[PDB]
């Protein structure tokens, strides 16, 4: 690329494996939206909570496309696997799902982060800190703040109902 | 009539059948409304779910006889039978007869569009999916979310106090 | 389900399908928008067309993952494949590849309303009329009007540069 | 300086340095920008360009020696020299030769970054970070994403004066 | 003091271990709030409480401090011992523990205020009454009036989320 400066290959792959993660994640999200929309589970602000995710780390993704091509970079595009479940239990078990998800993309994001460094590569090293690093660690401490507060809720029932009303 | 156009004998009649069916429905819910209304069972956002659902069954019948003088149909006009219960227990119960009520309003919207395409009167035909059909599956949805929500909920008082104090 | 009513096992199962040719062709639309963001095609107006499809194909999915719910479906997701190309070529090839990605949605759609029609479910059928068959006539129409004006300018540099200018 | 605090001489030296390409680049831009004002080249949008981008670069160059003052180092001016060239053909070789002198300035401010690293100074770089490298990373691109259309447009004349009519 | 007149080396004495005394009040419910924000406890509303209340108290001894020279005594610090506990347990454990703290220091003013009338210090009397004595009867009727409402409600988890959400 004409453009390209300081920009490895290594660092060019590992943009796309994260670009592959972010979708997967926003693809799994989606899966958890519109099973708490089931009549038979019926918990809307859950499937709000899980939508919002879906858009966020869509969003994400493109954000590293974008980056992608403005260090000259060529954006790869692999298979997104189906989400790991179809049925995703209580709210309980979500958010358990979800944190194991969001802890997964946090270590790519450092892996990431530590390639970069060791690339001498600043530009990429600070646009992981100034967009993705604080989000995720914003967004882990909320799912954690929500799964304390379901754990200490479950009349799982009752909780359940009560989480989704009063904090949701 | 002078009017009358591709509008069959058949159909005329469904639609009057159809609209003594609304009206019933509107005077079941107009019990259920007043019975929520009961100082010994006092659950306003029942009462005034009930209600609201009187108005649109009515609304639906009167679409539907409006329809009827379009088409150069005759309204006929039976008695409305009485509703099939004077007490409605408790909400749970109330929401289980409400969706069989909708799923019977339902199955005779279906019908009637089965003889409007069999009869080859596409404007009947448009004219359920357009004002009816849609209206009935988001309904009946909102009933079955409201039925999974009431189940977890039921200490049996407290989740009936809470559902309808919090969603309804 | 509680709330399913003449909802056949094949049209929750074509449903399903659709969901997953609608997520693809948002991929596929994704794809083409960042590569005509590369530096060395840089064609923004050529990028911002995909990446406003990809948006509405992503929309289409989830009106019909409401609508799989709505009805007493289950929403069964599988792996997303990833586009057909890596690279997309000229402009003229890229809107190439998208009118013969929207015949195959709008000619799903047709099969599934067809199956619909089979299987007397007046309600999918009037789903697919109202939310995706028109917009998908309209689409195509305008994909193919700017095919046609791009071939008309194809000192084939030139004619890519105004029609991206102008037109886009 | 009774203020200066981890704070190497090496990156003081280095930071002089880096003012001095920055407002070197300045300069170069001024010329760029007037050649374009030329009776006989009369390019507007292609002066207004070059004219932006000199502005940019004295403000880059200020913001280096607010740095250095809040860090106790010392500002120290050398010559600045002349341009490399005193016509500069087309807009498309305009725009290479831009192209090459932010490559040089980003490199500058990689290296300095690298110092900064080598010397435990994250004030430093933090503030490249921050206020340096994206920007070229984005102006790079900008660059780039022009000298593709300039190459796609060049009836070399014809070329010439659409790009700088619709997209400059 | 050249304005010093009327006030006493035991009251300024006085003064000055009140403001101790407020200082760490303030620490302790800087600690409180902080621990509510831990993701393992997660009760937010309990953690605005409390912080609001660490800034009551520091103002309280601002205030103190102003008076302190207004008169023409001297303010003295002393260190300010750490919070009696590192974690404070269930919202009902913290709330005891801080009407145990207001009590404590509402007999501070209540002896600092006896010591003023023996002192015939009439502008130290009215400055507690003013500023102080009514705030903190006011403030532990506030938290008499919430630990009587979380014990009421410990299902202790389900209460202590209740409490959190609808009280504070
Ligand atoms: C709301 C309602 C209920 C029963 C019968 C009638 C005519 C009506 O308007
Ligand atoms: C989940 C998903 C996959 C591909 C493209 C988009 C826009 C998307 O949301
Ligand atoms: C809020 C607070 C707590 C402890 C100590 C100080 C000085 C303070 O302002």
């Amino acid at each position: 690329s004409q453009i390209r400066q300081n920009y490895s290959t290594e660092v060019e792959a590992a943009v796309n494996r994260l670009v592959n993660l972010y979708l997967r994640a926003s693809y799994t999200y989606l899966s958890l939206g519109f099973y708490f929309d089931r009549d038979d589970v019926a918990l809307e602000g859950v499937c709000h909570f899980f939508r919002e995710l879906a858009e966020e780390k869509r969003e994400g993704a493109e954000r590293l496309l974008k980056m992608q091509n403005q260090r000259g970079g060529r954006a790869l595009f692999q298979d997104l696997q189906k989400p790991s479940q179809d049925e995703w239990g209580t709210t309980l078990d979500a958010m358990k799902a979800a944190i194991v998800l969001e802890k997964s993309l946090n270590q790519a994001l450092l892996d990431l982060h530590a390639l970069g460094s060791a690339q001498a590569d600043p530009h990429l090293c600070d646009f992981l800190e100034s967009h993705f690093l604080d989000e995720e660690v914003k967004l882990i401490k909320k799912m954690g703040d929500h799964l304390t507060n379901i754990q200490r809720l479950v009349q799982a029932g009752l909780g359940e109902y009560l989480f989704e009303r009063l904090t949701l």
